[PDB]
């Protein structure tokens, strides 16, 4: 197999890698830390390249089916027990991350000026919410993403608006 691996082949391999990490729940390259002037967050312990899978946002998947419940989701503010939500294949889902686990995605802080972005990842039709590096990230940096990145698109599509 000496032929140069395609950009497509690499993405296919990374999809397979991600499926397995999501299956295993193995998490490498991050730790909880205490940050001076902020408190608890999650930091990189190794380098991440722009576009690298960072962590799954792991918790309990809940499907939401009525307009009122959707409004309740959409009207949320990033600041506690914020329930991250998304649209997938004409369904609405949120992830309840309130159970205490060892899975670290739930502990990554919110920022409008972050270094990670969310992405949906399909495993046999089941959407998984993962975090991806928006740029090169150094060991030692706090991981941050925008909790509100999907709100505007969700709100605009709501039947009551």
């Amino acid at each position: 197999g000496s032929s140069r691996k395609s950009k497509a082949e690499l993405q296919s391999e990374e999809r397979k890698r991600i499926d397995e990490l999501i299956e295993s729940g193995k998490e490498e390259g991050m730790k909880i830390d205490l940050i001076d002037g902020k408190g608890r967050g999650v930091i990189a312990t190794k380098q991440f390249s722009r576009g690298d899978f960072v962590v799954e946002y792991h918790g309990d998947l809940i499907e939401i089916t009525d307009a009122a419940a959707r409004a309740a989701l959409y009207a949320q503010d990033p600041s506690g027990c914020y329930m991250y939500y998304f649209q997938y294949l004409s369904k609405t889902y949120c992830v309840d991350a309130t159970r205490e686990t060892n899975r670290l995605g739930r502990l990554i802080n919110h920022s409008k000026c972050g270094n990670c972005q969310t992405k949906l990842h399909d495993i046999d039709g089941v959407p998984h919410l993962i975090l991806i590096a928006s740029r090169d990230i150094a060991a030692g940096e706090e991981l941050l993403y925008d909790y509100g990145d999907r709100s505007k698109a969700s709100i605009e599509a709501h039947p009551w608006l």
